[PDB]
């Protein structure tokens, strides 16, 4: 039907956005401390801690196989990130530090991207 073609047009320009959006909060972590997986085989215990890891590279998957229905969705994968990473690592660490900052420089990011999925529709 044409009605489902329209719908899929419109997730595939909520990826687009949502890939622009993904860009943008990978350039606030030059150092790339949020990438890619944690590796189970060097903080061998991180399962035990963090019960839903995430990373850059998981929601690039995600994304690419048009798997974010809404930005909510993006978001919390998002959210899951920066949040992760200050239960495992201490307040005076550099990781814990390097989520504040992403955090507050992606919510600019975010608070846009917001505005234009409501304007767009
Ligand atoms: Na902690």
């Amino acid at each position: 039907s044409m009605e489902q073609v329209a719908m899929e047009l419109r997730l595939t320009e909520l990826t687009r956005l949502l890939r622009s959006v993904l860009d943008q909060l990978q350039d606030k972590d030059p150092a790339r401390i949020f990438a890619q997986p944690v590796s189970l085989k060097e903080v061998p215990d991180y399962l035990d801690h963090i019960k839903h890891p995430m990373d850059f590279a998981t929601m690039r998957k995600r994304l690419e196989a048009q798997g974010y229905k809404n930005l909510h969705e993006f978001e919390e994968d998002f959210d899951l990130i920066i949040d992760n990473c200050m239960k495992y690592n201490a307040r005076d660490t550099v990781f814990y530090r390097a989520a504040v900052r992403l955090r507050d420089q992606g919510g600019v990011v975010l608070r846009q991207a917001r505005r234009e999925v409501d304007s767009i529709g």
